[PDB]
């Protein structure tokens, strides 16, 4: 990349929720390998956002590159509509077994946000097939869903810009957002915004949609695995299905293979994507149970009323095979013990900065919350500098590196992350 | 592939708009090659679908393949937000010089659903910017836009079930079918409901949408330009945005490279995608002009409120440069040209079968309406056993095969689907 290249980028090219008017540096990166990306000028990050949360086996993994230019070699893509193919099916064989009993029925869709459109629609017809009118969704505050209209009616209001579609967007219910931390004390206390949500709307409600334990993008919040049993049971007594979006916890981030599993219970729908394909490329996966599956696909349309041009693109199911494959090896239940150890043991002296407010680790996830917003230029800048990648937002500073992250990497993450939470310099206001 | 895989398949796999309860039959694709895709049986099928307008390109282009492979070599996934790289930044070079030049701010998408859930967006944000009331969209029946709840928002309301999501989805204002036909007469009549509904909704509207041209999966209907340039005044001195949605009709499909230069009209903002990357993963693409990009950007929020997790996956990013390189050779606009030439020819045989309703080509386009349903089963098995790929729908048997394909190749794609409308038999009254 020339001086020319990062001129027409700035002028023409959007970036993720960036002005066009006036956005902020971006830094060049040519290539990647391991735990690290190469800047077109040479140097080399640590990485230490996962290319968030998805690339759980680092960048150039060889059995994903190999799985990848296999599959090229056969057919990179092919119409699902009404064909099938040996890395789909091989795709829903492991994503069925891996989940919970009752999930035995995949739809494969290209992104996080249309999967969560896939639950949310699966919710609606269940109820129109059944002759009951259910076309309200029940959610936690803080929670992040997606960035299409569907999902993002799911989406903290004040978090997203729902004053910008006030008109468009429909109107759903939000209880407070968990109070109670993981890994913390349950305060009954937390259950009554929601007892009472529920309560009016009770006849209402279509489905029950959180982050399980983990509420990303929202804020980095760790919750009470209580909260998750107790809202299994209200769905179950209710009929309301329960939809899981673990397209951000997924495949063992949190410790644990599902999030679900915290709290041993599972969705009546599930969402996954992102770490699905090991950060190769996009796919995502909606699963649920054969009663939904039969309930929807019985009603008045005859069919689950969905279906992307790139259903089922063999090439990202090959990659998403190749990394299941990574993890069935378990060798990652370790990998994550670890990073959670000295996450947890060298953002300890975190807390003692006076620009801290809090800090809390869960799995291969470490957060350290500020009491100011960043300088993100400044910072950003700062980061780089220490030859660390660290996206960091708003009032977060976090980690979420590859599973494969050697100790003296992760070291240099969480000293780039002390260092820049001791002096007010890079934060604003 | 085995027995119990595709036995796996029927059970817990689904499909673009598909029934789990009784699910019809399905072919096994082990690879695929040019024009052709290869049975697990050794059968070889002709392609005459590019797996749903896609693969203009045809299958395992070589060209395709190596770009994929090499930036797969360097890294096939790294976040944009907001990092920068080579395939993203040259693919939206090449995106702004070959559209009309008001149009030159690129966003990067997943899918088509999600590009033009981000055209949406785009327009309610500006006219939020503005201080304006503008929250209804104005498009045509019969119009296809996307399976995401917005993009849902705009579809045909029959064709789509409506009445499953009454509610829920945002009632939009729905101008008549397009009733003059690609060359022929422009009747002045055609333009009365549209116009009654702008009378009436003339402050309302944020914009306008619309297929140019082609009206895809919702009718391969085939619509006079002169419908293109009176909108493109009406949007104009009602000030109105115009989007128009070449995720199907882009690249060339229609005898130009994209469908809105057959009325010598720009969009104020124009959705990409299916041959976008060749057919070989999904890539999406939003552009708009720089006076829409910079009043969003100074609006409320501070950036469009819009990133996807894959954003600028620089794979698929290089998949579509090298998609775009092959067009820049010039030789699609022949290659259309003349598939136009055999599917006018050879089609010309349905007009005197008994089944048929329609016949009508737009470049490399064939449409053959019937009189009643096809029999999908009974005709997908039809098709097969001629050795031929063609996947009917409703009212529709038609073609749409790669720009590559041989005139021997093409003779038996408009073979079968001659055979198939003579007796009442692939059909179900
Ligand atoms: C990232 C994320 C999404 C969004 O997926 P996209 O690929 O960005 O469309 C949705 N839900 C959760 C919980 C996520 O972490
Ligand atoms: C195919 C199509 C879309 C949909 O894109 P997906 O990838 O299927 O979500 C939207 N609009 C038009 C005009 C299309 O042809
Ligand atoms: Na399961
Ligand atoms: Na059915
Ligand atoms: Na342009
Ligand atoms: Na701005």
């Amino acid at each position: 990349m020339t001086t020319d290249d990062l001129a027409f980028d700035e002028r023409h090219i959007w970036h993720p929720y960036t002005s066009m008017t006036s956005p902020l540096p971006v830094y060049p990166v040519v290539s990647a390998e391991g735990c690290e990306l190469i800047l077109s000028d040479g140097r080399r990050l640590v990485d230490g956002m996962s290319s968030w949360w998805a690339a759980i086996h680092g960048y150039n993994h060889p059995q994903l590159n190999a799985a990848m230019k296999s599959q090229i070699d056969a057919m990179s893509h092919v119409m699902f509509g009404e064909i099938t193919h040996a890395p789909a099916i091989e795709l829903c064989r492991k994503l069925v077994a891996m989940t919970p009993q009752p999930l035995e029925c995949v739809f494969l869709a290209d992104s996080g946000s249309v999967a969560v459109e896939v639950a949310m629609k699966m919710a609606l017809q269940y109820w129109d097939a059944k002759g009951e009118a259910r076309d309200r969704f029940l959610t936690f505050r803080n929670g992040y869903h997606g960035d299409t209209f569907g999902a993002m009616s799911v989406c903290d209001p004040d978090n997203s810009m729902h004053s910008l579609w006030k008109g468009y967007l429909p109107e759903n219910l939000f209880a407070p957002a968990p109070q109670s931390r993981m890994d913390g004390e349950w305060d009954e206390r937390d259950m009554v915004g929601f007892a009472r949500l529920m309560a009016a709307h009770r006849h209402e409600i279509a489905a029950v949609i959180i982050e399980p334990i983990v509420q990303g993008a929202g804020g980095m919040r760790m919750y009470h695995p209580e909260w998750l049993k107790r809202i299994r049971k209200i769905c179950d007594r209710e009929g309301i299905l329960l939809i899981a979006d673990e397209i951000a916890t997924g495949f063992g981030r949190t410790g644990k293979l599902f999030a679900c599993e915290h709290a041993e219970i599972a969705p009546d729908i599930l969402c996954l994507g992102k770490a699905l394909t090991g950060g190769t490329m996009t796919l995502s996966a909606t699963l649920t149970t054969r009663e939904v599956a039969e309930t929807i696909s019985d009603g008045e349309a005859g069919c689950f009323m969905h279906g992307p041009t790139f259903m089922g693109n063999p090439l990202a199911c090959a990659a998403a095979n190749a990394s299941l494959a990574i993890l069935e090896s378990g060798d990652w239940q370790q990998q994550v013990a670890d990073i959670e150890v000295q996450l947890r043991e060298q953002l300890a002296p975190a807390r003692d900065a006076e620009m801290v407010a809090d800090v809390r680790v869960l799995g291969a996830i470490g957060v350290v919350e500020t009491t100011h917003p960043v300088n993100m230029a400044a910072l950003q800048k700062f980061f780089v500098e220490q030859g660390v990648w660290i996206r960091p937002f708003g009032k977060l500073i976090y980690l979420m590196p590859p599973y494969i992250i050697l100790p003296q990497q992760l070291q240099r993450l969480t000293a780039a992350v002390n260092r820049a939470v001791q002096d007010e310099t890079f934060f604003c206001q």
